[PDB]
């Protein structure tokens, strides 16, 4: 079962778990109220998995590639890592399917409090266009992920504040409608 939680008040060491004390876990159901959706898959089968295919056809994820984040192999690693963890939004979905390793996606809740989502091998997530979010490796310092997109990808982050965008306005309108 995928783990999410509200974060403590420490700003040091972003790769540590930062669990609030006492524990305040967050369910998949609460995540859905933020428009964040999740699927569990057999990541060993990612090259040929009818269950992944079902998701891609349903959601129109017509594009994909594979990315590996580790110090030793990713081009421009240090700057990419910094950019990932700056709070930002996109004008499209951010869909990531974890094939090896792990990481944290943090998202803002309806009161703009951080929720940390621990993503591991087999976990697939979509963060809706307009949601403020960030990503960091955890202390294992390694992740291999499939990136998916609705059509040809545009990866551009808009670092908060990015409130003027239509995608942000529509997302805010979506949040009024959920529990
Ligand atoms: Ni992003």
């Amino acid at each position: 079962m995928v783990q999410a939680w509200y974060m403590d008040e420490s700003t040091a060491d972003p790769r540590k778990p930062h669990r609030a004390q006492p524990d305040r876990p967050v369910s998949l159901e609460q995540l859905r109220t933020l428009g964040v959706l999740y699927w569990k898959l057999d990541a060993d089968k990612y090259e040929n998995d009818p269950e992944l295919e079902k998701i891609r056809k349903m959601r129109n994820y017509s594009w994909m590639d594979i990315i590996t984040i580790c110090k030793d192999t990713l081009p421009n690693y240090e700057e990419k890592i910094k950019m990932f963890f700056e709070e930002h939004l996109h004008l499209d979905e951010e869909i990531r399917y974890i094939l090896e390793g792990s990481g944290y996606f943090d998202v803002r809740d309806k009161e703009d409090k951080w929720i940390r989502i621990s993503m591991e091998k087999g976990d697939m997530i979509t963060l809706p266009a307009g949601i403020y979010h960030r990503f960091t490796l955890d202390e294992k310092n390694y992740v291999k992920a499939m990136r998916l997109f609705v059509g040809e990808p545009v990866w551009t982050p808009y670092n908060r504040p990015a409130d003027h965008f239509d995608a942000r306005v529509q997302y805010m309108s979506f949040l009024e409608g959920t529990a």
